[PDB]
């Protein structure tokens, strides 16, 4: 039964592979990250990298009694382990459970374990920067990073409302993060009601959490449209609602069972430079592989309270890599999976959004032609998948003899079952994603401006009339095992 | 130093997870393959498959005191280790050997184990069927095949012009075996050539070999123009000569320190149907990974005798899978290195002949741009790659920042370095390959005929002018081995 992260790490440690942990010193600044590169970032992350076990660095230098913990969900076998579903059924297990929200549910402080510590930032002594050892992942980030912090806030008008979700905090001050929203985010049509009225809006961060609940926010409209709590994804995934508890200095819900709560408010007309401190000019490594800027003018939460476990767990991710693949692109594969089983039923066998494009640029989608008037709706599916999720960027579609987690065969898909004047359709001038390098009119004359792109469907299933010259060649099928014991 | 098969299966044990042996009975009917397929085979197998070890079966049903073993060269790792270099480098390291091979000299029989046993096919007892065992791949095979069956041949003009060739080769009868040669092949050359005069032409069947000599023999013109002897590169792989020996039998010389050696004639005028006791329609998986079918008119060789050393093993393969990638791979690397480093000195970084092709269709070129000029340069690459290997059908161009042996790293590039209305380039009616089903008419109305297809060369290079905003998130230079010794 999980319902928090020690509870998570538990089971990982019932499956040998999935958590190791280490006492030799690391630090914080950018050796730990550096580290976790070769042992388990994976994704976009520069070679050498792979995926491999949930890593926690047991004695932090200049933190003593701190512990991190990096690459929780940088696993999609680890995260159908810590979910309870095999790694190919997460994208139906995790779409049935974002269309069955179960809401979250408040419970007093003595049943909070993240307030068995509490260090109210009004002491004179108080420093979140000598409290917490906030990593950073390269030598030119702009500063102390949190990167596993869900804020929780709500609608200032209408406290019904609620939104949690990811965001990147630069520890700034004693007392101050910044924080990036991109354009049209949800909690961000929160604070601009709240800056509007010259109001401050409260806020609490959340860190070391059930893996449950950090899957299940990471969704986006129209999924998830504007006004749905993405707590309940985890409600469903767990079938229980998370526990919630009154906020110790704020006006405002932190997660009872979490590791690491940081009470704040975002200030109105406050803004700064997110590399004040550092003047590298970068933010962070973003999810397609390279560096983001600084962002020069970000608001700012001046923090209220930090409330922790006893011997509390700082989770954050490395890359971001694999982690990042996994907490969007399982969303990704829900959203896709459920407009095309609406639109074409039974059509559908699976979708990934692959690593390869930090689970939000490239999907691969796995078809099944079943009659001749099946033949055209393997782009039908394509176009679905592109109007479902408009941060898409390329899409491949192959057919069930096809294992479309592994690279190699999806390679061999469009080595044999593809002609290149015939299965490749491109789409300019579609709006894609501000972080993909390549969509700026320097790369194309047909993109207009940054973050537009082209757009490209690889039709790589057999066409209906040739399927039975492209069988793959069969193999008696047999038990290896009395062959191979040891081998399993 | 390795010089045979045996001392190569020493080096391996060496290695752990690289050689197994197995003693439980296994049938060589389609079995075989069945319980490799689930632990070696790879490459282009239908899944699931996987790389794993070579793999020994001591008891053969029906063949008692027979051994087979499959998938030596199943695995780049295990390649470059037979050849004692880094996998990365076998490009250059295959390349250097075919500009400087080292000639065959001629031993006598005592020094050639492989003619320790010497049977004699006008024995009345005499049975190519019963004294060795012939694994089949599927149960829809033409009948039991010999898929190593490296063929040495002269031409009947000139007995200094010697060739040597893997041809796949299956046991019609007691002392005959169906040998399919593709048109334009170089011992085909010299078998039309004495089928006009009415004459047989003289082979040896060399299995159980040096890995050198395997991939050395799966070059092709221009790299290894008709005349050339491939055995000289394996010559120089080892900086040893191959030794040829004397066959007991027919005209011919064989492979002195082979496992197992099939001595016959290429009869004039003689065609048989490669099925005709099975009737399947099919011949054998293709490199491709689907099912060839039966050809309908093969010359026969008219076994004259069998030479095998003592326990002697007989290698075959499975799949073929991940054993052709290497085998046609690791040539086509070395064509395409030597070509482009030719004609552009120190641009090309690195070449890998995709297991997704089977080592021929799909070739990852990594190339450096180091100045202005070298813009246009990365094209100028993958047409060269085309010219030199004309079996070849797409190339994807990376930088040196891109994993070419990583096909996640591979669609990362296609991903954030490619805009598809830009970096596409494809070239219709280019004849290509006949076991490409996808060259085909029916697929694409550029296609005029059979083995013809669209070529299609993806740039996934930075254009030169954006190198400096392309660069992959900078992780500190650590060495991860303290932090987590066990894994390394
Ligand atoms: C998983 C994930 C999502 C990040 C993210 C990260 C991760 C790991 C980081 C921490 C590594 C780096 C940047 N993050 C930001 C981000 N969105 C954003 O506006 N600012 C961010 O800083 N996102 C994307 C955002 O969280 C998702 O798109 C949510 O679905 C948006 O939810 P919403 O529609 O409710 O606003
Ligand atoms: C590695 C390899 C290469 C095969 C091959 C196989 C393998 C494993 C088999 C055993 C699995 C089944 C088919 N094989 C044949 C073949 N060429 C051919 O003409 N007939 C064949 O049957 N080839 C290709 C041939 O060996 C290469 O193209 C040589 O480079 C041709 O050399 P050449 O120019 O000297 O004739
Ligand atoms: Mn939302
Ligand atoms: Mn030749
Ligand atoms: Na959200
Ligand atoms: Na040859």
């Amino acid at each position: 039964p999980i319902n928090d992260l020690r509870s998570a790490i538990a089971l990982l440690q019932r499956h040998p592979g999935h958590y190791i942990e280490t006492d030799h010193p690391v630090d914080p600044n950018a050796e730990l990250a550096g580290v976790y590169r070769h042992i388990g970032a994976g994704g976009t992350v520069k070679r050498p990298t792979r995926t491999g076990p949930a890593m926690m660095f047991n004695s932090v230098k200049g933190y003593p009694g701190s512990r991190i913990l990096v690459g929780m969900h940088a696993s999609r076998e680890r995260a159908a382990l810590l979910l309870g579903c095999v790694p190919s059924k997460l994208a139906q297990h995790v779409g049935q459970a974002v269309k069955n929200p179960v809401a979250p549910v408040v419970v007093p402080a003595s049943q909070a374990p993240c307030q068995e510590q509490v260090f109210y930032a009004d002491d004179p002594d108080f420093d979140l920067r000598k409290l917490l050892p906030a990593p950073t992942n390269t030598p030119i980030d702009a500063g102390p990073f949190f990167c596993l912090g869900l804020v929780l806030a709500s609608d200032p008008e209408d406290t019904s409302l609620t939104d949690v979700t990811i965001h990147r905090l630069c520890v700034q001050e004693r007392d101050e993060l910044s924080m990036f929203l991109a354009a049209g985010r949800h909690i961000e049509v929160f604070r601009k009601k709240a800056e509007a009225a010259g109001k401050p809006l409260p806020v609490t961060i959340n860190m070391g959490l059930d893996p449950a609940i950090y899957i299940g926010a990471c969704f986006e409209a129209p999924t998830t449209p504007f006004g749905y709590n993405e707590l309940g994804v985890a409600g469903a995934l767990r079938q229980q609602p998370v526990e919630l508890v009154q906020g110790v200095a704020v006006k405002e819900k932190a997660i009872a069972r979490a590791e690491i709560i940081i009470e704040g408010e975002l200030l109105p007309g406050v803004r700064v430079r997110e590399d004040q401190h550092t003047n590298t000019g970068h933010a962070m490594p973003e999810f397609p592989g390279y560096c983001g800027e600084a962002n020069p003018s970000l608001p700012v939460i001046k923090v209220k309270a930090v409330t922790m476990r006893n011997h509390a767990i700082l989770q954050t991710l490395v890359g971001p890599g694999e982690e990042h693949t996994t907490l969007a692109g399982l969303p990704t594969e829900a959203s896709i999976r459920n407009a095309v089983e609406e639109a074409i039923p039974g059509f559908l066998q699976n979708v990934y959004a692959h690593t390869a494009g930090g689970g939000k640029f490239l999907g691969i989608l796995q078809v099944k032609k079943r009659q001749p008037s099946d033949e055209g709706r393997q782009g039908q599916a394509a176009l679905i998948a592109l109007a479902t999720y408009s941060e898409l960027k390329n899409i491949i579609l192959v057919d069930e003899d096809v294992d479309i987690f592994d690279s190699d065969d999806i390679l061999w898909a469009m080595t044999t079952r593809m002609q290149g004047d015939v299965s490749i359709t491109t789409l300019p001038g579609i709006r894609g994603h501000q972080l993909d390098p390549s969509q700026s009119p320097d790369y194309s004359t047909s993109i207009r401006g940054n973050g537009i792109s082209c757009k490209t469907i690889f039709d790589c299933t057999v066409p209906w009339a040739l399927k039975a010259r492209f069988e793959r060649a069969p193999f008696m099928e047999v038990d290896p095992t009395p062959w191979a014991p040891e081998l399993f």
